[PDB]
């Protein structure tokens, strides 16, 4: 009797944390699909959940004309003639309509318009991205869809022409202008303990069903609980699992960053990039490669900050999809997909469309009596499930004096 499985409301709550199920693609680098454009096969971001706080850190020279900001416009041919190597600018789609209307960034007020069906601001930007496709050379609508960033502060929706997310090595690219002959600067995905929390990155496919992310993706940190897996008749938090990575942290936010940046996070990036005959890297989109990985969202995406009995702040990282929780008011559970904050921001609350509940961890002492599992005689602990201040509690406690003879 895992209560988190036996209770269908608690079960459906825990499902939001399964990134392999809903997101289904890379998170650190998302390149989960393939689409041909003008006779060439390109990798395309495909994941269904927004990645909160994800930004691409660029490594352009530290001088004019370089902004080191992936939200800047992709450069014009002239701009690049003027700058020298490497390319200046950013990843932002710079196209104009025949009318001369700019496509990105696009303001949320203009979206909130009946061609846009999403009920939340973040969903409206995802839906905009989903309704925006590469046009081929000739000029026809293609199936390749650009990823987006919602800058939730400025309320602006960015369609990124550049769908590349990681490029490293003097093979392909320069770091702060060294070596100088290379066309591309290097870049990589980051989250920061302090910056760009108000930026949300996503594949266009978050917009295909633009309200689904609200209730199927783990958007927000989970305060007051530690991710766990049901074993031996009780909830074992990640600290009790053999394959967990445990690192010391100074702060809870560093743990949140580590769930995205650790070496085992779900990533669709190949270890060597494609064999071309170009001098170096020379495309706006990643090329299809026979041996490309598709993580399908599987990876060390999960973790929690907690304080050990020694008083040290630590971060437990796991690839194990959680199917239970251990309650701990000081703990916070994070994923590679969600935000640092545990509070639901305004811009994923229907602007109109009732808010979907998560009432699954609410309880009453009356209807939810103290319940004890059987003693795990290996650890000599047993599950205790109960209700305190209207919140479900789940911990491992001492076995009865009698059961201890069997440990
Ligand atoms: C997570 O989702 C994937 C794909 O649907 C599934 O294979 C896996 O069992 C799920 N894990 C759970 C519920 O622990």
């Amino acid at each position: 009797g895992n209560p988190f499985q036996a209770n269908v409301e608690m079960k459906t709550f825990m499902e939001r944390f399964n990134l392999t199920h809903h997101h289904q693609s890379g998170i650190y680098v998302d390149l989960g699909q393939d689409k041909e454009v003008d006779g060439t096969l390109y990798r395309e971001p495909a994941g269904l959940c927004p990645i909160w706080g994800k930004h691409i850190e660029l490594q352009q020279p530290d001088r004019p004309p370089y902004r080191n900001n992936f939200l800047e416009d992709v450069p014009t041919e002239k701009e690049y003639k003027q700058s020298g190597n490497p390319l200046p600018g950013g990843f932002n789609l710079n196209f104009v309509t025949p009318s001369g209307q700019r496509i990105s960034p696009f303001p949320m007020e203009l979206l909130e318009n009946s061609n846009i069906k999403a009920s939340t601001d973040l969903g409206r930007c995802a839906e905009f991205a989903f309704k925006t496709v590469a046009m081929d050379k000739n000029n026809k609508a293609t199936k390749y869809r650009y990823p987006f960033v919602y800058d939730s502060k400025k309320r602006l929706c960015h369609i990124l022409y550049v769908s590349m997310q990681l490029m490293e090595g003097k093979k392909y690219c320069s770091v702060k202008g060294e070596p100088p002959d290379l066309t591309w600067y290097c870049f990589k995905p980051r989250k920061s303990v302090t910056e760009n929390h108000h930026l949300i990155y996503g594949s266009a496919y978050v917009g295909e069903n633009p309200d689904a992310f609200i209730s199927k993706c783990p958007n927000q940190a989970l305060r007051g609980y530690r991710f766990g897996v049901w074993k031996k008749g009780r909830c074992l938090d990640y600290t009790e699992l053999t394959d967990t990575v445990i690192e010391r942290v100074e702060s809870k936010a560093q743990c949140w960053v580590k769930t995205f940046e650790n070496d085992g996070v779900a990533s669709d990036q190949p270890h060597t990039y494609p064999l071309t005959s170009q001098a170096s890297w020379n495309d706006w989109w990643p090329l299809h490669q026979s041996d490309q990985p598709h993580s399908g969202g599987v990876g060390r995406n999960y973790g929690f900050y907690y304080v050990d009995t020694t008083g040290e702040g630590k971060c437990a990282l796991s690839d194990q999809v959680p199917d239970c929780l251990v309650s701990d008011s000081a703990a916070v559970s994070y994923t590679a997909a969600g935000s640092l904050s545990e509070e639901t921001p305004n811009f994923i609350i229907p602007s109109n469309t009732p808010p979907t509940p998560e009432t699954a961890l609410q309880c009453t002492a009356d209807k939810f009596p103290d319940s004890f599992g059987a003693c795990d005689v290996q650890a000599c602990k047993r599950q205790k499930t109960s209700c305190v201040g209207g919140q479900i509690q789940s911990t491992s406690v001492d076995c009865t004096a009698d059961e201890q003879n069997e440990c």
